[PDB]
């Protein structure tokens, strides 16, 4: 297990935290240099346990489905709460089995659906560490409209700070104060995937990517990526999604 807690919690803790979060997620290959998440992991070794404890010390257990970084659901006392997809489902065979009910969630994980439940995009959705914990104390007591929006920061400031340092550093930047995330943020959210399919391309193409990839940059300018050379791939990308699952 993982875990992070938010009282004394400084730009450090949270950077020690996230590293912890991408070496509990295993893999065998580095490609470029970037650990190649696996295709797939069997039984109950599939989810990693990030325990979260917010400003007072209450805690959530957020199941974290290692090949991918989905957060699955997450144990709340004791009651557990997943998505509304085959994944979590699947993963409610293996964690919190010992929760008293287990209650699953109107909507799936995906960001799409996540705005919609919450009513609102992400691009509005301020994150930063004091965000990380009203999102812990929401989803603490059931509420379904709620929980979409604490879901929403949760995703971004653990799975999405995991995969790009970049997004780590955007977060360490709200240590104190939240702001709705830059374009480039959501920006390489949304391309985690595309990004992960051209590494693992390149690599029998001398590290030029097959298709290459639009993002917008720190400073708002739209940008193309097209190889390996690339600060994306060289300094922010930390782990990769197995096209095995793409
Ligand atoms: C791989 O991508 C790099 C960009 O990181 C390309 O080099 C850039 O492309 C053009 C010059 O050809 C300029 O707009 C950028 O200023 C270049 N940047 C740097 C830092 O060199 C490179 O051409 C691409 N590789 C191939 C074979 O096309
Ligand atoms: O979309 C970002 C969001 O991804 C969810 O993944 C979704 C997936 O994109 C969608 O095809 C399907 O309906 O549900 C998937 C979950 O199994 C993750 O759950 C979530 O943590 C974010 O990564």
């Amino acid at each position: 297990d993982v875990s992070f807690r938010l009282s004394g919690a400084d730009p450090s803790s949270y950077g020690m935290f996230i590293k912890d979060l991408r070496n509990a997620l295993p893999h065998t290959e580095k490609v470029y240099n970037i650990p190649l998440l696996l295709p797939s992991v069997s039984g109950a070794g599939r989810y990693l346990l990030m325990h979260l404890f917010n400003y007072d010390g209450n805690t959530i257990t957020v199941a974290v489905d290692v090949t991918n970084v989905y957060i699955m659901g997450y144990l709340a006392l004791t009651t557990s709460y997943f998505f509304n997809e085959p994944a979590a489902d699947l993963a409610s065979q293996y964690v919190f089995r010992s929760a008293r009910r287990k209650i699953t969630l109107p909507y799936s994980g995906n960001y799409e659906r996540l705005q919609i439940a919450a009513g609102k995009p992400r691009e509005k959705i301020p994150i930063g560490l004091p965000a990380l914990d009203t999102a812990i104390s929401t989803l603490l007591h059931y509420d379904s409209t709620a929980a979409a929006g604490a879901l929403l920061v949760l995703i971004q400031t653990t799975a999405e700070a995991a995969r790009f340092k970049y997004i780590e550093q955007q977060i360490q930047e709200r240590a104190y104060r939240d702001e709705v995330p830059s374009s480039a943020t959501i920006s390489l959210e949304n391309s985690w995937s595309g990004l992960s399919k051209q590494i693992q391309l390149a690599q029998g193409n001398n590290g030029v990517f097959r298709t290459p990839t639009v993002l917008v940059d720190s400073k708002g300018n739209r940008v193309q990526i097209t190889n390996v050379t690339s600060n994306v791939v060289t300094s922010n990308i930390q782990l990769l999604l197995n096209t095995k699952n793409i």
